[PDB]
């Protein structure tokens, strides 16, 4: 008997024509205006037309399945992809697990940090789906940024970039560690997300040769409420004003793949600012399906499985 591996991620439009219904899902079912739709479509156009997130997410889910199954023979894992905002939805994945006779599953979100807005919603939807179906039992992983191989992965990528910076400009180099912003109100109830990002930045910092670092947030939404900051664009300007850094290295460690909110919100919007101030822009490769990242996820899931049994 197999163990279901429910791999959850945000989702991305497969076709240009999917953007409207995808955006409507993000907006809790309320259809955005033509102006809002045009702006989002323009951002997808600016990164090449569509996001590669769908193919990367598949490569991560099935690469994880293979890493687990090749490394042991206590159990057979079978991966099921469940997405937040487009088919196959979380609910579709849980239904396929049930139809296939899966009775026990482990779930993981392709985002290493926990928050009430992100991972908690994934877990709630998966559990409510399985409850209405009668199975499988879903054993949820909430976060995994503490995994040492995850920290070392990011540190290695940062050090490889730092080694190509002129030795006498390393003192003028800063590491910007970021993740997707959320409404500032989550701080009012001690949601762990801001502290988990600070811990990740601290863990990475002690393993890199870059002498300066700062925590920032990116991709805040179109609401009328305050969001966690500073925003990476605003922080870049402020740090240049204060310290005149020559190199900015962006690691949006809240994310695990190259998608719209790295290819646009870092590689376009942050580079606009470094260009304005006369500094150099650096953004190390995202984890994607690199074997080192697949080994991070394998360690996480296998530790979870070993602790259930
Ligand atoms: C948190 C979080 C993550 C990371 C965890 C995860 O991966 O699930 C996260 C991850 C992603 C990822 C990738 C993408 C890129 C998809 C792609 O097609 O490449 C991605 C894309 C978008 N998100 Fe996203 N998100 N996200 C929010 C929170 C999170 N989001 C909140 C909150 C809102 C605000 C919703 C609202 O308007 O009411 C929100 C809105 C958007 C919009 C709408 C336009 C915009 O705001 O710029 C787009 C597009």
């Amino acid at each position: 008997k197999k163990v279901g591996l429910l791999v959850m991620a945000y989702g991305t439009p497969y076709k240009d024509e999917d953007i409207e219904r995808y955006y409507t899902d993000i907006r809790h079912g309320h259809k955005p205006s033509e102006e809002m739709i045009a702006d989002l479509r323009g951002r997808y156009h600016a990164i090449g037309g569509l996001s590669p997130l769908a193919k990367i997410t598949e490569a991560q889910a099935y690469g994880l399945e293979k890493a687990l199954n090749d490394s042991q023979d206590e159990v057979e894992f079978k991966a099921y992809i469940g997405l937040k905002h487009i088919e196959p939805f979380i609910e579709d994945a849980v239904e396929a697990m049930h139809k296939d006779g899966i009775e026990e599953a482990i779930s993981i979100v392709l985002a290493p940090h926990y928050s009430s807005f992100s991972v908690e919603a994934y877990n709630k939807r998966a559990k409510e789906a399985a409850d209405k179906l009668g199975g499988p039992r879903i054993n949820a992983i909430n976060d995994w940024y503490k995994q040492p191989k995850f920290i070392q992965m990011w540190a290695d990528r940062i050090n490889e970039t730092a080694k190509q910076i002129p030795a006498d400009e390393l003192l003028d180099t800063v590491l910007i560690v970021s993740a997707h912003s959320l409404p500032e109100k989550i701080k009012q109830h001690n949601d762990p997300y801001p502290n988990q990002l600070q811990e990740t930045a601290d863990f990475i910092f002690e393993k890199v040769v870059v002498p300066h670092y700062a925590l920032g947030w990116q991709s805040e939404g179109k609401t009328g409420e305050p969001w966690l900051g500073p925003d990476v664009q605003d922080l870049t300007r402020e740090l240049y004003g204060r310290e005149k850094y020559k190199h900015f290295i962006y690691t949006p460690v809240g994310f695990v793949a190259e998608h719209l909110e790295v290819l646009y919100d870092n590689d376009y919007e942050c580079k606009v600012v470094t260009d304005e101030v006369g500094a150099a822009y650096h953004r190390p490769p995202m984890p994607n399906s690199d074997p080192e990242f697949l080994e991070v996820l394998r360690t996480v899931v296998w530790e979870k499985y070993s602790n259930l049994e």
